[PDB]
């Protein structure tokens, strides 16, 4: 009686890879603007009342 | 080792401005009809029973 233990296995299939990431958020939680000087400056120009 | 020290920045790079403005809310809270003459009068007019 020919049992499969009488056979012999060959290469196991590699039936699916798994990477793990992380759902990168950073397009979304900040604003980007590339800047063409290793120096970026934002300007803050504000309104005041007279009293500044 | 030319490092970057060496090299001095020019001009940095204005990104982006930034200002500051309430969202103005005056032309939905109140009705507006423009007046043609430096006093405005609005007419009130009321039906009232036979006790006023």
């Amino acid at each position: 009686s020919t049992t499969t233990n009488s056979n012999s296995i060959g290469r196991p299939n590699l039936v699916a890879l798994t990477r793990a990431t992380t759902k990168l958020i950073y397009s979304d939680i900040v604003a980007t603007q590339r800047t063409n000087q290793p120096v970026a400056a934002f300007y803050g120009i504000k309104y005041l009342n007279p009293d500044n």
